[PDB]
């Protein structure tokens, strides 16, 4: 069983989220991943962009996503959010 | 019963801050909360939100106002923290 | 033996990524650093070059494509970086 | 001894790179201080170099390559050269005077 | 008595710089700082001026020469600066 707060480490980027919030949206990659690679400290390991998944992890809690004013890696999100499976994101970061 | 000073797990980012403190705002979230609640690997309560933006919630709890640092980018971002939290003040000093 | 996740010093800057990452492009530099070694103060795998082009580096190791911020001013230095860890389709991405 | 992996503060800047490529280029100052006591260390051990940290990566890359590709539009050219000049490095400074 | 290497916060811009560096010029104001000072939460010596200015406060200090960034406006911003730290070598250098 996984443990109601879930420890994460996303290319060396430490976070922490619940694990309904990882499993919240069905048929995305972390959905899958959660319904494993783990680090030298235990915690589980997801080979990606670590600043780029606070807003990955937003987007999971509220659905919707507010970005920085003057963001310059809305592309570079848009990436990350296509290999999370997170059509909905992707969608809301491509015009 | 809750400890005078409390310790707090935000997306990651730890936080001690008074009882007092957090119920402060009635009617507000944390007030909800504090006055069958999710707990970290140590024991510690869990918030499942950005840990960055939370120091600047804690800021308006404790001087009813808050200083942002100089071309502070996350101000839209925030107002959203501010809008969970429900404080509508905070929401309102966020025009 | 090597570790499922690596831990990583680019001159500076720690990166974690997986072993397999490291050994995805055949006849490369990380491959044949990684395949069968220089240690930082912490144990960390050092790498000595620059830790802020690294991770657009990792990122093309992992999808084998690379998403670049927006006006980005470094993507002849990045070229380079993709010359000495001898990955070819990174170069004959960013050259032309 | 000097370790393979140099831990360094430039102006608080922190950098790490290989002894070697400290000691690459003979009768230049970094070569001067890392050719086998008396080093200038910060608080947490690190070599101490009082100059501008955001430009010593510049430095850096031209002690790994011998080449420097600057990023576009830099408008601190001119300081880099001064920096190349304290360093000793001349051919840096060639490449940075047109 | 003060450290070899000196932690500096000069109005929250961090700087590291030899005590002999502060104490070069003779009669000056950072000479006379560092011949009861104000700190930061962190420790580190806090001088309440701006920050970004600061590096070329430094460079003169080091160098006894001003080499500014290519089409350079602030000169007297960096002026000013200069009368502050009482360095009247420098206040010569930047009148035109």
């Amino acid at each position: 069983s996984f443990p109601e707060v879930v420890e994460l480490n996303v290319g060396g980027q430490v976070y922490f989220t619940r694990h309904s919030t990882l499993i919240s949206i069905p048929h995305s990659l972390l959905w899958k991943m959660f319904s494993l690679a783990k680090d030298s400290k235990g915690r589980f390991f997801i080979d990606r962009d670590g600043f780029l998944f606070r807003y990955i992890l937003d987007y999971l809690r509220d659905r919707q996503v507010v970005l920085p004013d003057h963001f310059p890696e809305k592309g570079r999100l848009k990436r990350e959010a296509e290999y999370f499976q997170l059509p909905d994101l992707v969608k809301l970061l491509t015009p």
